[PDB]
């Protein structure tokens, strides 16, 4: 048998014999660190249990399997291996995904104090990933630090591909909503720079070491947004559904704090002239990203050319090739049907 099983937490991991020494690293997909004897290197292994179990699990598992293939960029996840220990479609239960192991998630990194060099390099890489996604026709809409990983050398990868076209799940785990753009919160149409919002949230948490827009749900969250950024102006409301527009115009109204107030000099390295200049530059970029109205929010291409960001700028990394299904995102199936779609993709 080419497989063996081991208990990793209260999960069984049945994996190819090449992967040894499974240490758990993730939960909520369960994720392990292992050593790959064939490649003589460390890897992350993630187990999807019955990913065909419902539409939500299935749409995501399937979509991200196929989207893996038409994407190739150092700032986006790529798989080393995909396998199932089960021998037939009938017996099929689990998919395991393998990638090169990384050192930390972005949550852990946000907790640290970081110089402008590492901070701006992280942000540059997020923009490169997002640009590559956009160039392939993928608007993420759901970036969060928990799905971003870093190596010690500050290299970065995005691990998921966001939302599709919902959506109920009987699990006790919560969806993190804090990085979603106003237009996602308020059910608007969106464009590429929806993902710029998420980046500002992350950048801002890196400075503040505190989630920018928290809340039980979108009600609390929207309050957190207008009380810091202030009520959006008339022409923003005009693009809201008449029902959403009513509720938004009827909330307590705010002037909104300035960006020096939101992010004082005290939060920044500002001990040399270099850092004083970078502080101003960081704040200026934040002020252009954390913009409620997407018509005035900065684009990915403009953010890449921002002074804070452009010191890293590489044509290789920015204007990388956009390769390579179609009706993916809009498809609707049953358990039986998603099981086979998934099995086919795991087996090729
Ligand atoms: C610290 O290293 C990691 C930590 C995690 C993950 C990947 C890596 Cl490389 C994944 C992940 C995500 C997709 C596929 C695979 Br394989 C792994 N999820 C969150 C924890």
């Amino acid at each position: 048998n080419q497989f063996y099983s081991v208990e990793v937490g209260d999960s069984t991991f049945t994996v190819l014999k090449r992967y040894q020494n499974l240490k758990p690293i993730g939960s909520g997909g369960i994720v392990c660190a292992a050593y790959d004897a064939v490649l003589d290197r460390n890897v992350a292994i993630k187990k999807l249990s019955r990913p065909f179990q419902n539409q939500t699990h299935a749409k995501r598992a399937y979509r991200e399997l196929v989207l893996m293939k038409c994407v190739n960029h150092k700032n986006i996840i790529s798989l080393l291996n995909v396998f199932t220990p089960q021998k037939t479609l009938e017996e099929f239960q689990d998919v395991y995904l393998v990638m090169e192991l990384m050192d930390a998630n972005l949550c852990q990194v946000i907790q640290m104090e970081l110089d402008h060099e590492r901070m701006s390099y992280l942000l540059y890489q997020m923009l490169c990933g997002i640009k590559h996604l956009h160039s392939a026709g993928i608007i993420h809409r759901d970036l969060k630090p928990s799905n971003i990983v870093v190596k010690s050398d500050c290299t970065l990868k995005i691990l998921d591909f966001g939302l599709a076209r919902t959506s109920f799940m009987m699990t006790p785990y919560v969806v993190t909503r804090y990085y979603r753009a106003p237009e996602v919160i308020l059910g608007m149409g969106y464009k590429e720079n929806v993902d710029i919002w998420s980046v500002g949230c992350i950048m801002g948490e890196m400075v503040r070491h505190k989630i920018l827009f928290p809340g039980r749900d979108y009600i609390d969250q929207w309050n957190k947004v207008i009380e810091q950024l202030g009520t959006p102006c008339p022409e923003f409301m005009k693009k809201l559904q008449p029902t959403v527009r009513n509720y938004v115009e009827n909330r307590p109204k705010y002037a909104g704090l300035t960006f020096p107030k939101l992010f004082p000099d005290s939060l920044f390295p500002a001990d040399s002239e270099h850092n004083k200049l970078k502080a101003s530059q960081a704040r200026d970029l934040l002020s252009k990203m954390l913009v409620i109205d997407p018509a005035k929010r900065i684009s990915v291409d403009d953010a890449l050319q921002h002074p804070y960001i452009n010191v890293w700028y590489d044509p290789a990394e920015v204007e990388a090739p956009p390769p390579q299904d179609k009706q993916l995102d809009e498809r609707e199936h049953t358990i039986e049907e998603w099981k086979e779609l998934i099995y086919k993709e795991v087996m090729n």
